[PDB]
């Protein structure tokens, strides 16, 4: 049983929602329900999995109280393959976060993003320091 794309939209939402209400249950949930047990997160040619999900976790939860609107732009689903891309903004800056999910048992198994050149640096040192 696939998702429909506003399914989807639920789910993100609801995710960031916990984001900026109640960080520790984001990182619980996110660990628990969101993410298989075998997830992978390709960011750029870095990987991340679930020996860097609790420092990736609360990074992600500083990182948010950067801006001022956060909107789901798309959703596009098919099969078990899901696009999201989000709109982050804050005075007159907008940044696209933009990625590509893979579903099995109703959790996340795969994530991948790209990253632009001048983003490179930042991930990796979230790889050397999560």
């Amino acid at each position: 049983s696939h998702m429909s794309r506003e399914e989807i939209r639920k789910v993100v939402e609801e995710y960031i929602r916990l984001l900026y209400t109640d960080p520790d249950q984001f990182k619980k949930a996110a660990r628990d329900k969101l993410l298989s047990p075998d997830v992978r997160i390709e960011i750029g040619n870095y990987t991340f999995d679930s020996r860097n999900l609790d420092r990736f976790l609360d990074a992600m939860q500083e990182w948010a109280s950067r801006y001022d609107r956060v909107e789901i732009r798309k959703v596009q689903v098919d099969g078990n393959h899901v696009r999201v891309e989000i709109e982050l903004e804050s005075n007159g800056k907008k940044w696209t976060f933009e990625i590509e999910v893979e579903v099995r048992n109703g959790k996340i198994k795969r994530i991948r993003q790209q990253v632009d050149p001048e983003y490179k640096k930042v991930v990796q040192n979230l790889w050397n320091n999560t």
